[PDB]
């Protein structure tokens, strides 16, 4: 029935609200220039990012810019474990699988709710305090330099679907719950989950978005845009473990990455 699938969806939501402090709709008014929200500093160079730590509270740059997107991601997964503990039955999997699925799912989830935060010119950053031009990004050096805008260019083709929090909390649950994730115990449970999920998703942009033909397919097929994120994540990351043997990865981030 579809008011059991309403109750889900009603469910989820309220979890996303409660485990992640910086929705799409506050990032989406500190971006447009509502009254509700404050306007961000701006950091488009270095010496406004070196005016950025005298106003908002955060070795050459480079580093210390990538240092800060390891600190964030080490946050979002905490919320983002938070929030799958929310979505029924997933504290009832074996342990070994819910190790697994949110080790497979949370960087998927990372770059889907980055696209929250982000327009085609920057990103914003310390919980919508600060905002960083693309640009500025994409002009670190040697390495560093492209690590960003694969990440730009997804968020502005997701972007355009027009999803709100309601339509993402579902989205984030249905990620999580992959039974095709490598090294399942028992895939069934798990796909009897993403089946519901699946259902209140497919309930949820219908009605939410009465008029977007297909959005329901159309934000599927994103997930191979995620999927392809993440492993050119990972071949940059192995990259820098080899040219600054001095920089350390937070362990959170390397178990996670296998
Ligand atoms: C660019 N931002 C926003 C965060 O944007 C992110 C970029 C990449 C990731 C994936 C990380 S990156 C890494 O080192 N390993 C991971 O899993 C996660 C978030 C900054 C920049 C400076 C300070 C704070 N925030
Ligand atoms: C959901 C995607 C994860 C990344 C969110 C983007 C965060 C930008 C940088 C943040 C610096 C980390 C310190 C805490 C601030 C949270 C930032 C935010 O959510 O805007």
């Amino acid at each position: 029935e579809s008011a059991d699938l309403r109750a889900l969806a009603k469910h989820l939501y309220d979890s996303y609200i409660k485990s992640f402090p910086l929705t799409k709709a506050k990032a989406r008014a500190i971006l447009t220039g509502k009254t509700t929200d404050k306007s961000p500093f701006v950091i488009y160079d270095m010496n406004s990012l070196m005016m950025g730590e005298d106003k908002i509270k955060f070795k050459e740059v480079a580093i210390r810019i990538f240092q800060g997107c390891q600190f964030r991601s080490v946050e979002a997964v905490q919320e983002i474990t938070e929030y799958a503990k929310s979505i029924p039955g997933f504290v009832n999997l074996d342990l070994n699988d819910q190790v697994t699925l949110l080790k497979y799912g949370v960087h998927e989830i990372i770059y889907t709710m980055l696209a929250s935060l982000m327009n085609k010119d920057g990103v914003l950053i310390s919980e919508g305090q600060g905002f960083m031009t693309r640009e500025f990004l994409k002009s670190l050096r040697k390495p560093f330099g492209d690590f960003m805008e694969p990440k730009f260019e997804f968020a502005v083709k997701f972007n355009a679907l027009e999803l709100d929090d309601s339509d993402l909390a579902i989205f984030i649950a249905v990620i999580i719950l992959s039974g095709d994730r490598p090294g399942l115990l028992n895939v069934k449970p798990i796909e009897d989950i993403q089946d519901n999920l699946l259902q209140a998703l497919e309930l949820q942009l219908k009605l939410n978005h009465p008029e977007s033909s297909q959005l329901f397919a159309k934000l599927l097929q994103k997930m191979t845009d995620l999927r392809q994120i993440v492993t050119e994540h990972v071949q940059l990351l192995q990259v820098i473990k080899k040219t600054e043997t001095d920089m350390s990865l937070h362990p959170l981030l390397q178990e996670i990455y296998k």
